């Protein structure tokens, strides 16, 4: 998967960071899977309704890392240290 591989639901992932509560939102913003969530950003997330820095950071920060692994750059990524 070069573009983006899907496996779980916006809920499963979000749940990891205890943000699944916003899941419903993603589905409304046109995001029902991760394949698209990985290609999302503050611009997209914000639209979902999640603006609270306390949360926005989780979702976004949780995605930026979810995709960062798909393709590293100048170093390792998937590696769990």
């Amino acid at each position: 998967g070069s573009s983006g591989s899907s496996g779980l639901t916006v809920g499963d992932w979000l749940d990891s960071i205890r943000m699944g509560r916003y899941r419903d939102h993603f589905a409304a913003g046109g995001y029902s899977s991760l394949g698209m969530v990985l290609r999302m950003n503050a611009q997209d997330v914000r639209a979902l309704g999640i603006t609270l820095m306390g949360h926005q950071k989780k979702i976004l920060g949780s995605i930026q890392t979810m995709r960062a692994q798909l393709t590293s750059t100048q170093g390792s990524g998937p590696s769990s240290g």
